[PDB]
């Protein structure tokens, strides 16, 4: 799996490339994986991956929740991978072609696919959540091997982590500013995703480092 | 939202050159084209801008939204921005989701379309499932803009039944994956179709020769 350092990726939202250069580049020292979402993307564009990579020593996650058919999620994972992305966030709702149709365009590029599961805001008890153990079971019945579940539902992030099995890779985002506790939600998950508990602080160094701290013996 | 010819045109080609000639070839029998990841994310969304320059179309950024409230109000943010006159959204992530769209598609005068049952053979697994609440759930939220299957006409008629005669409906899944124009338009408003015309030899008498077959519409 990737290593991700001190168990922490951030998730970076701003919509300005000077600030998202600013932040990720003052938090260098303790996080060398990013995910970059489409509120950076859509704002300045897929080079911003190549920014990323020139300018910091960081792995790039492209959180795109790729949802569509199976053919036009083909043509996104490409688009996605040509840019420079290490790996790609594709979601398990709309089924196991859309999936299949991801993991063979990563698998013939050589990059990987997260699975996202169960998502961390209140509107995922909707629909989601009663699907999200055969989604994870979908997943694992694929050979998917990195899964994305909510920091924010402690009892689900368990139940996703025991279906996934110890070996499978786990990333959970809302930890932070939705209410997910950092060493709580490592207890299950590989590495935490934090947004804006960082990227938002006066100090964002400081931020990352507090949560670093808070998790010291995990 | 008035769709020449009943066709809008899904153009995921991932060129710009090709893209934009494709689209100026069609361009006597469209005014409405779909704008997606596939062409954006090659492209960039400069593209977007660009088509209305050339065109004068009124442009669909399916973008098929599915993050938490707060991102999805920045996705819709910066699609907006780029001149969408329209995005289309997930409805399987739930109310405030969809109602995060809803909020900035009103303060920049725009429209939100909800997906609420795909064409693809996946879409059975989950999303056929939730499709119906999730359509009664765009009713309860004032949506009035929706997608639907065309490779599913009893699907496509039941979300028609759902959401009503007044509310606005699109359906792709035309042509390449089996449906059929003339089928789709008893339910919906206006059909999506996307390879069947842009991987046509001659892109031109391809979407002649649908309109063609729906005249009587
Ligand atoms: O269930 C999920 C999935 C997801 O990717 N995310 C993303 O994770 C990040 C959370 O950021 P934040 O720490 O709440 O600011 C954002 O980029 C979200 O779009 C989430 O919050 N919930
Ligand atoms: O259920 C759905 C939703 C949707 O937007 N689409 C999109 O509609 C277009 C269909 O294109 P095509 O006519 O099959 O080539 C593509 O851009 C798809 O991503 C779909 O095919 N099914």
């Amino acid at each position: 799996v990737m290593d991700v350092m001190n168990r922490l990726i951030l998730a970076m939202d701003l919509m300005n490339r000077d600030d998202a250069l600013r932040v990720t580049g003052e938090v260098r020292e303790y996080i060398d994986t990013v995910k970059i979402g489409y509120p950076l993307v859509l704002s300045e564009g897929m080079d911003i991956i190549a920014e990323f990579r020139k300018r910091f020593g960081c792995r790039i996650i492209a959180d795109f929740k790729v949802a569509d058919i199976p053919e036009t999620n083909e043509k996104i994972c490409r688009a996605t991978f040509k840019a420079g992305a290490d790996a790609i966030i594709v979601h398990g709702f709309p089924g196991a072609d859309s999936v299949r149709a991801c993991l063979n365009v990563a698998e013939e590029m050589g990059r990987e696919v997260f699975l996202l599961t169960e998502m961390s805001h209140p509107g995922a008890e909707m629909f989601i959540q009663g699907a999200a153990d055969e989604i994870a079971r979908m997943g694992v019945d694929l050979g998917v091997k990195n899964y994305v579940g909510p920091s924010t539902r402690p009892e689900r992030l368990s139940r996703l982590r025991e279906i996934i099995g110890q070996d499978s890779f786990l990333i959970s985002p809302g930890v932070g500013a939705q209410g997910g506790d950092p060493g709580e939600t490592l207890r299950f998950a590989d590495a935490a995703i934090v947004g804006r508990s960082i990227y938002l602080a006066d100090n964002p160094a400081a931020a990352a480092a507090g949560i670093i701290e808070s998790i010291k013996d995990l």
